[PDB]
């Protein structure tokens, strides 16, 4: 219909998303190891899923997905199921995000880190546009991971069956809004929850619209 293809509105389109490390000898000889990735740069609809499911494993009262949802827009919303790689100390954490528009604004990024459904650290960027080839870029660039999650990710690693880091990994969950500065406007809101990925296999995503 005028259903979503990818984690996008036609206001604000999420161009690529990943959270990285590289190691202490990548100066030497470069090398980036990906836990998550999305690259968004002919196709159906994504499928669809029900906000009301992942309610509880996110906070309540202000800035909870129930009230940001009745805020809308709705279409603004998406689930990412990540596969984490997890295999791979003292090297640098980055995360880099970019996003892309028609129009020229001013974003805030609020990334709500969760634990049980409950908030526990919130980090917020603010981004002006860059004009590139008609199309405005917004580019959140090798920020580095809060050491929160740092640290979290060598807890995680040692855990010593995957089962078990599926189940540290079931109550951890983010929840991303973008929202235009100056109008205050919502213009994209990702829910993310977390498994790990096996050995072989890197990482992976689905998205998800959030419908009710």
């Amino acid at each position: 219909a005028w259903q979503a293809r990818g984690l996008g509105t036609a206001r604000l389109q999420l161009v690529e998303f990943s959270a990285f490390v590289e190691p202490p000898d990548a100066v030497d000889s470069y090398q980036r190891h990906l836990f998550v990735h999305i690259s968004q740069h002919g196709a159906p609809p994504l499928e669809s899923v029900d906000v009301r499911q992942i309610y509880d494993k996110f906070p309540e009262k202000k800035g909870g997905l129930r009230e940001l949802y009745d805020r809308g827009p709705p279409h603004a919303f998406f689930l990412v199921k990540f596969w984490a790689d997890l295999n791979w100390s003292g090297g640098f954490y980055g995360v880099s995000s970019q996003y892309e528009s028609l129009e020229h604004m001013t974003l805030t990024c609020s990334s709500k880190v969760c634990s049980f459904g409950k908030q526990v650290v919130e980090k917020v960027e603010t981004e002006r546009a860059q004009l590139e080839d008609g199309r405005f870029v917004y580019r959140l660039l090798r920020s580095p991971m809060c050491e929160y999650l740092v640290n979290f990710l060598h807890k995680l690693r040692q855990l010593p069956e995957r089962y078990m880091m599926n189940s540290v990994l079931e109550n951890f969950t983010i929840l991303q809004v973008v929202t235009n500065r100056d109008t205050q406007e919502l213009l994209l809101c990702t829910a993310y929850v977390f498994e790990v990925s096996t050995s072989e296999r890197g990482a992976q995503h689905h998205i998800y619209r959030l419908v009710r």
